[PDB]
């Protein structure tokens, strides 16, 4: 499911920033409400947060599995995979 995850729009999934050059972003957790070519708009308990994909690592809850995904892998428009 790790491979299938890269091929779909992450909208609707729960994700958590587990690694980032900006410490301020580590821990940002919530539901992806939008995905752009370079960012993820995440709805958190504290509010909406936009986090860049490149250089970040995300913990993702998908298909009963919990995976660590490097932002570089999804740093493309979702429709382009």
């Amino acid at each position: 499911q790790g491979v299938e995850l890269i091929a779909r729009d992450w909208i609707g999934l729960m994700v958590e920033v587990v690694e980032s050059p900006n410490h301020s972003e580590v821990g940002i957790k919530g539901e992806v409400v939008d995905e752009t070519q370079n960012t993820l708009k995440i709805m958190t308990e504290k509010g909406l947060k936009v986090v860049a994909k490149r250089g970040r690592t995300f913990r993702v809850w998908y298909k009963g599995k919990i995976m660590r995904i490097k932002g570089d892998l999804i740093n493309f428009r979702p429709e382009d995979r």
